[PDB]
């Protein structure tokens, strides 16, 4: 049981076609029913045999603060958490909001949680006062903790809920410290099925739900992940990504931490210097990268002669497709192939271009063993025929370890749950060989800048300007981001379309959303296409969209922004 | 306002477009302006959009109309004169305007962009005797005209179409700003090594009030500078003054001369508009 | 005297050789000292009088999309066009490079440009990266246009040169929209001689040089060719041809809206499928077609009983000789004769089977009297013998309207212009009726499926193969593509003449050369010997049907 995860990161340094699934065996074979990663693997192995390895190296491009932690010291730092919690009366599966940017005391949070079996709530540091309100009512907070960034946003959707407040970094009138206590309290024991984290997430249909993850499906989920990336021990592994999302607890703590490797964490605020933090990866000799395709997309515009990376060995890319033109790019010049991959916050990773995997540039690459991945078509039957497009699903007897429990929404179980299959919302086709290709999503979920985006959510947040009747968002086309985010939207009698209008109500949802949400382009108009039940066809405004950017003509009362 | 306005039941009522734009957005159904037979414009240019708005709903045209703290009124959309939206008008026959082109001679071409001067002799009644500065009085006044330093073009029926300002003179929220008097407070502030200050497209306000900062070495780009150098310029500058965005860079595009190019800061703010992206470490406010 | 193309509207209604002259004396009393075609004819006939007739009716064979464009609605749009190049800045004689599918907004595009008195650089759309680097190294670019799926070729062969890009469908970062500014733009004052079109066409000896047309010698030439044709207004012409070249221009623009006719415009990426295409043409009822006979070749073998052609009236071929057989084939079946005529990119069409001629299969007919043309003998004295070879010629005082300037090349111009003559550099004898037939080039210069191609351009891009040390393009004989490129290469000591390899070095070569260029036929020898030489050798071969030691065909 720990011989599981030392066979694994052998499989690591190694790895081919018939060892994974020798792993896949061993994985089914885990007693899970008692179970908590940081007791048994990150105290039990890495601890212990390498506490005094770095952990974790940090570093502010902004500030210019650097900080290392080895295993032990995070361990011990991790400790001083947990016990502070639990001296302000934490008991297990309580809520904690986690709210802060990337820093050496997120992780240490992360530890303190999975250990002490609470339930974290991962909170993004670009939420508004407004969604943070939002759940909050959804799921009240036993403590919430925040960089002193933050606090006021934190202290003023709280309003005047009880909670216990704390800081990582700083002074601030009710907060408290998470290093005062001792840094010896007992781990939790949980049962593998236990809740520790929820994902606030959008759909195609509602505000944002919570998705389900526990104490085996994230810690031993992510081998999937791990074993994708390429990740080992020796590594020095960074991912771009940020705090309150999936994809950090995948390739910028669980995927590294399982094999005993070196993270590297990278803090900025505002917007990403492209140049300056491709120069700390290759000042700070990572070995392992893993960014978005929007990222990459903007590394390769650099001129990339500035850059040797000798230490640079494995590349990655998750969370939209990944341009053939970008891989080329960056193999030409560093003799590198960027390997995509493919997997939600509901998942682990499901599909992969693994290191020993020939890449076919615009594929995903093939299934990993432990998901078993199935095109299934509108009638629910199953695709066994090449370029045939369907929907990716999972099929749940026997059900895969990664996945999570379900949704907090009982509508929207139904609706991904169905006939023994966990359906995506995400449509591809195979070729001969068995590798996917990404088609899109087959909901009217939107993905700008590699941000999972939900149309009701932003056409909720528009329904509060008075001079709006409906609203209907839509994702349209952009090379930058995938997608922006489209409003049309219906006046009320009285209000005459303007751009100043358009200015004003935009000028709103920036205080209400997320800026990634905030529409960068709203058009007026008379009325939004309904079926005869009155529902919105949102798939004829993209339609329409489409037969006008084929005549290159922007809208009668479209205002770009 | 414009409740006082119907309730007060003014007759004639002039506004700036800043303000006319704020009002079309309001749901207007909420009035009737019984009493009310004049609307007009003046000190920036009035959105056809806006003007058509206030039209559909009260059956009044917005009449724009141009002149300069220098002069009174020298063109402008008459009572009696039909009005072509985006145009502020003809030349009141009591100045003499004439657009020159950049040799100085006058402009006889529908469609063709200028200066919008003041012929001299006769002197025009409403024309300021001057300024205070003889400096300024001899780039205003030249070779027998005075500048308004506005360009414009005419069309077929003598109808003056505003281009924009040959000048860097800025004009947020109907109010005519000076760069250097903002890059002058700005220096005041030890942080700040050099500085441009520009005007950006903006629909409420025209324009905007946007600095470049170049730093001293030892301080480092944040929001919290860019608040700190902003609040400071509070308590210096008219609100107006005091810039909406600060963007720190490394250097100011420049001439041979070491004259800024608020031309080129200008172009590649609209490459970056295209994209809906900020610069490295633009701050907005 | 606009009332000329009023007058010339109506001889194309009914014409015959009588009220021909006229309208050749007409043109010769016009006054082109300031013309744009675009104000005085597209607009100011066609958009006044017949504003609301069909412009356009396009469809892509492959996405299904459609349009259907009034004059209005493409004067409009072509407006918008216009007004917004101006916006970013684009004065007259600004270079516009412009490589887009076959789309309503190429046509929009055309007008905008004619109408703003600018160069613009026709580009095809299988142009290669290398191709168009070429390109900007010999005439740089104020701005380009294209559609979204050859965005990226453009931007690679740009690197990073500063120019205003464009594209026709869609968005894409640092691409700018077309249709953004106003719906009327003002028209450009060009005088007749100003340059609006340039077109890089190969040559014998070098790479590629520009041929220089005007606001008249194209948008008034085309006269000669539409009365060749036989166009009118009443017609649906649908011109089989593609984009970045002059055909396009000939008849997918200038002849057919010259008459005010409905223009018909087919859209398809890759190979030709002849019953599909075909198919299309009867069910969109075109009446007038213009195809090259690489396409007629084709259509002949389909089984002609599938189609009526109800509607069809006037079919024309131009670009390559039309067999005496698929012109026989097509009349028996659908009782119309298939009308060949003649021209290069450098002039209009000189030389044709006008509608109201007796044809004589295989001949391109008899010259256009608007061309002074004459068979010349090497020393340039005029043949007076039928069946007497010699060069096609154009007597230059006085001068033609629709002949180019000349190149941008003057040793070029001082080959080709010259003792009062313009050579063309084709090959022709005319026989006891005056009748003209095409021999063929006295040039190197090939012409596989109507693309004209230069032989040390592809030589050039051969050297590029670390195997190859020497080689030289010649067009054998084919059939079904009149020419075919082959390339004789000697190999480096290291290299054995293999399939493999032949197949290696055309691989490479498709990356470089646009596909008509890449070499169908690869031979292998010990040494080059004279591309005259290589020919003469190719036919003792072919009269013994035996292949070459290491000759391997694609
Ligand atoms: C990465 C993550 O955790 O994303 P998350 O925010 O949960 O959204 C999940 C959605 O991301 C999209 N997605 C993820 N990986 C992708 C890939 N390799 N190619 C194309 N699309 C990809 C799909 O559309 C998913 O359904
Ligand atoms: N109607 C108008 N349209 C456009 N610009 C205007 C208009 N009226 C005033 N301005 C600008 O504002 C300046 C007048 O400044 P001020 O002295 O503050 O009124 C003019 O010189 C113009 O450049
Ligand atoms: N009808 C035709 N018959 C034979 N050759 C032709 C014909 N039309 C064009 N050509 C050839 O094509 C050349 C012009 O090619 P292009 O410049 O692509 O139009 C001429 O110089 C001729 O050699």
């Amino acid at each position: 049981v720990q011989d599981f995860f030392r066979k694994f990161i052998e499989f690591q340094n190694s790895p081919n076609e018939k060892s994974l699934q020798e792993i896949v065996k061993l994985v089914g074979q885990l007693d899970l029913r008692r179970f908590n990663w940081v007791r048994d693997v990150f105290e039990d192995i890495h601890v212990k045999e390498r506490g005094s390895k770095t952990a974790l190296i940090w570093r502010d491009i902004n500030t210019g603060e650097e900080a290392k932690l080895s295993y032990h010291e995070l361990s011990l730092m991790s400790n001083r958490v947990l016990s502070t919690l639990r001296k302000h009366g934490l008991k297990k599966g309580d809520v904690v909001y986690l709210m802060t940017k990337v820093h050496p005391m997120h992780w240490a949070v992360f530890l303190a949680v999975i250990k002490g079996g609470f339930v974290m709530v991962p909170s993004a540091t670009n939420l508004t006062v407004a969604e943070m309100k939002y759940r909050f009512s959804d799921l009240k907070p036993s403590a919430i903790i925040s960089d002193s960034l933050r606090a006021s946003v934190m202290e003023e959707a709280l309003g005047s809920l009880k909670v216990e407040k704390f800081l990582i970094d700083g002074k601030r009138e009710t907060w408290n410290s998470l290093e005062d206590e001792s840094s010896n309290a007992e781990p939790e024991d949980t049962r593998g099925e236990d809740v520790i984290i929820n994902y606030f997430t959008s759909g195609t249909t509602g505000m944002p739900k919570r998705v389900i993850h526990t104490a085996v499906s994230y810690p031993v989920g992510s081998i999937t992940t791990a074993s994708i990336v390429g990740v080992r021990e020796s590594d020095l592994h960074l991912n771009l990504s940020a705090t309150g999302w999936a994809k950090f607890a995948w390739s910028s703590f669980f995927s590294p931490l399982l094999v005993g490797a070196t993270v590297v964490g990278i803090n900025y605020e505002g917007k990403l210097d492209t140049r300056r933090y491709l120069g700390e990866v290759e000042n700070l000799g990572v070995t392992s990268f893993c960014a978005p395709p929007t990222a990459w997309r903007q590394f390769i515009t650099l001129d990339l002669d500035q850059f040797r990376f000798e230490r640079l060995r494995s590349v990655v890319s998750a969370g939209e497709p990944l341009n053939p033109e970008v891989i080329k790019i960056w193999k030409d010049k560093f003799n590198l192939t960027i390997r995509d991959f493919y997997g939600q916050t509901e998942t682990t990773a499901m599909v992969g271009n693994f290191p020993f995997l020939k890449v076919k540039p615009g594929s995903m690459g093939k299934p990993h063993p432990l998901y078993d991945i199935r095109l299934l078509d509108d009638e629910g039957k199953e695709i066994t025929k090449p370029y045939e497009v369907g929907h990716i699903t999972v099929k749940l007897n026997p059900r895969p370890i990664g996945l999570f429990l379900g949704y907090s929404d009982e509508k929207k179980n139904m609706e991904s749950f169905r006939e023994g299959y966990y359906y995506t919302g995400d449509k591809a086709y195979f070729d001969e060989e068995g590798y996917f290709y990404f088609v899109g999503r087959g909901d009217d979920v939107i993905k700008t800048s590699d941000y999972r985006v939900g149309p009701f959510e932003v056409e909720s947040a528009l329904l509060e300007h008075p001079a709006v009747a409906e609203a209907a968002v839509v994702g349209v086309p952009d090379t930058v981001r995938w997608q922006l985010v489209k409003a049309y939207i219906v006046l009320k009698k009285g209000y005459m379309p303007s751009k100043e209008l358009a200015e004003e109500i935009r000028e709103k949802m920036k205080t209400l959303l997320s800026p990634y949400k905030v529409p960068r382009i709203i058009e007026f108009v008379d009325e939004l296409p309904k079926t005869i039940s009155g529902k919105i066809r949102r798939v004829e405004l993209r339609k329409r969209e489409e037969e006008k950017r084929k005549k290159g003509e922007v809208g009668q009362n479209e205002y770009v922004f």
